[PDB]
């Protein structure tokens, strides 16, 4: 029988991972689970021919119906414009989608016990909570051919004085200089979604900022959070035996190279997007990262994989060669929207299914059953031979079948 | 029968690292090697008593022989005014030493074999540069406490052709605004130290920058790099089988972490503060690390431990309790500054006394004779017994035991 799986938006992509996504619905979902599925195809082919339009429309419908599972997707560049013929260089999805929705993006590693990192005591996940607005990706920046001065000014609109600071006077020769924002509400949104996160997850929150230097710009940070902490959460996190700490990002840094994990960071812009890829990296493979999308609201979230489409397996893949693409980043974008769907609905058996498809992906892989990316983690990449990993579509087999194994009880 | 060692400008300091100074220059160093040595007293006191006279005169006299090794400084605090009855809250003299040189300081772990890292593979050094100057650390931040306009504008000397770039109309509510720069002359030096850091080391050089998405400010440090590499460097690069690549910074902390090291990483100025103290604790403890100024000029160095006073340690010293401090860092400051003395004076003896004082102090530990804080790397801290260590004295008593054996060859 089937379980009744409530309404959720689906996304199609592009390349390694489309082949994979159609493979996980086909095998570990659809058997299971009756969904209300809104689909939208956002492979680069139908995203041109509707000019970016059903990129628009599946942003409302997450919007609408509170839960995005998405695909990795091409973002085109010019190599992409003469691959598809493509009329304009459309922009990134996901840019188009956060832009839409808002929210914070989260980044949880998949841990199997048998799989080494490269930050050996990393035992549990450290979830970067990246902050998607303002600083440096919104930045105004220039060149100073020559000598001359760099001002910043705020002109009120209360009729008041308009405020001149000097940012430096170049007095011989040139270089460099930039202006930066960020907004209030969305350090409120930021904040919001980042303690919810830590409440759902059932771990610790730290913010890093570097207010040492910069006391007005980061210390408007850390006061938000603070007075959110203390007037909206303060006292489920207590009740919860979890605390939230405000950290310099020197200090963070190391911490987190020295913890075990168990703990969400919340990160500036910038911050989230450098640490980010090294925590990744500390952990291992991609194929082991999903991409969580968290609004403040508490009910909107949108899930992926964290990696990208794969070209380069999927260029072997078109040429009748063999792949071994890790499909866990995929499954668990599946599996983590499920949890959400079934935490908004009470639902005891989608949360079941959910955590019992994480459950066995994660025996599969410690059982010895395992991709190549995840072969070479064991043994170090120079020394993996072909019977230590089986291609993809044997791992999904694999995987297919200890589900249902597992789901017999 | 005493080395000729030459000119040395010693910096003395405070607290735990004071102590542990004088025992290297008793034991270590002056039954060897005979200097043409010009102390300067830096501790807080003495700093307190010449209104930090003796700061900058230190710092004039490294500029006159080219070659200083330091000892850690108390930076003053609210709490170590108290202390000592400071007259002023002194700047530190890191920061001042730094500012009157020029220069770009460095970060070199000392590597032992059954010392383990945090970072599997780290097995090498990963030698970070930190370009000293501007952008967050000269920055002119604010809030921005209703609506309005941030506009950052550019005036040349002669009062014509104005450029007015708009950051943000804030129109409900506020949030927080910033303008920051940078200096080609600042950025030529940065890249001049990096260049000749990698040929004197025998290294590769990377240069890490988001010039993805900051086109113009940190395009400019390419820019800058590249052409001084192309004018100045390449040939000698290539004569020693040495590169120099320009790197996105989500993709260096990524290799980095993926990497076996050898190589030095150049990095902007909050890239260094951030990603220096992830790589030291990625590496173990602090009193592994040094810290090495090195001048664009190719000829004046300062060196010392990365590390600071070790206050804590201190403490219970002043009570008569037993400490357990790693000399390592304030001995390799003594032989990386000897060795550039040697490199500068051509003086092989001096040369082959400083690495022969480094491989005494790895053969120490790398046969079981170590501090506390190795032994926490080895054992885990929990796990550590007054049997798995050296106390700071026995210690030290043992290195300058097996130097006097390696000495007779
Ligand atoms: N959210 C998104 O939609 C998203 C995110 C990022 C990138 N992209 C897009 O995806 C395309 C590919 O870009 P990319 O090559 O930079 O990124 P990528 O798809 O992440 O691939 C980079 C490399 O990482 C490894 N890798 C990544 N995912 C893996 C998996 N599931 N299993 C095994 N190995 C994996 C592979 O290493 P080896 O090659 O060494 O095997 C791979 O070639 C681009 O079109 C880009 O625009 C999309
Ligand atoms: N370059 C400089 O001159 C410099 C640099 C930094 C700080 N400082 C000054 O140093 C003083 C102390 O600052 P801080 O306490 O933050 O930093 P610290 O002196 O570096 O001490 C930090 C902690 O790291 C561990 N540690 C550091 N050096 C060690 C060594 N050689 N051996 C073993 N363990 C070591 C100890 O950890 P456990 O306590 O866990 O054992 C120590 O308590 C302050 O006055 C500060 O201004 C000076
Ligand atoms: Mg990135
Ligand atoms: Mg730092």
């Amino acid at each position: 029988k089937k379980i009744s799986g409530g309404s959720v938006v689906e996304m199609q992509g592009d390349e390694m991972t489309r082949i994979i996504w159609e493979l996980i619905k086909e095998k570990l979902i659809f058997p299971y689970v009756e969904l209300d599925l809104h689909s939208y195809d956002l492979g680069i082919e139908n995203r041109d021919a509707t000019n970016d339009q059903v990129t628009k429309d599946a942003a409302e419908a997450i919007k609408k119906h509170n839960v995005g599972v998405k695909c990795a997707t091409i973002t085109p560049d010019e190599k992409r414009v003469e691959e598809f013929k493509l009329k304009q260089m459309w922009k990134s999805p996901n840019g188009t989608i956060r832009n839409i929705l808002g929210g914070t993006v989260f980044r949880e590693a998949i841990i199997c016990k048998n799989i080494p990192r490269l930050v050996s005591g990393w035992v549990k996940p450290i979830i970067i909570g990246r902050h998607a607005y303002g600083d440096q990706y919104r930045a105004t920046d220039f060149v100073v051919p020559g000598p001359g001065k760099v001002e910043i000014t705020y002109t009120p609109s209360d009729g008041t004085q308009k405020v001149t600071y000097l940012v430096h006077n170049f007095e011989e020769g040139g270089g460099v200089a930039m202006g930066m924002y960020n907004q209030d509400k969305s350090i409120e949104d930021f904040a919001h979604s980042s303690f919810q996160m830590a409440l759902s997850k059932g771990w610790p929150l730290y913010l890093s900022t570097k207010n040492t230097i910069l006391k007005k710009y980061d210390g408007r940070f850390k006061d938000i959070f603070q007075e959110i902490y203390d007037k909206q959460y303060k006292s489920q996190f207590e009740a919860q035996k979890i605390w939230y700490e405000h950290r310099l990002i020197d200090d963070m840094v190391a911490q987190a190279m020295k913890s075990e994990g168990g703990f969400i960071w919340a990160c500036k812009n910038y911050d989230g997007d450098v640490q980010s890829d090294s925590v990744a990296q500390g952990y291992g493979s991609l194929g082991m990262m999903t991409s969580v999308l968290v609004c403040p609201d508490g009910k909107t979230v949108e899930a992926e994989a964290a990696h990208g489409t794969v070209t380069r397996h999927y260029r072997m893949y078109q040429k009748g060669q063999e792949t071994s693409t890790n499909p866990i980043a995929s499954i668990f974008a599946w599996t983590r929207g499920l949890a959400h769907r079934a935490k908004l609905d009470n639902n005891k058996e989608l949360a079941f299914f959910a955590n019992a498809l994480e459950e066995v992906s994660i025996e599969t892989i410690e059982a010895g059953f395992m991709t190549k990316d995840l072969a070479a983690c064991i043994k170090g990449l120079p020394n993996v031979q072909r019977s230590d990993y089986l291609n993809t579509f044997e791992f999904m087999d694999k995987l297919g079948e200890n589900l249902k194994i597992k789901l017999a009880q």
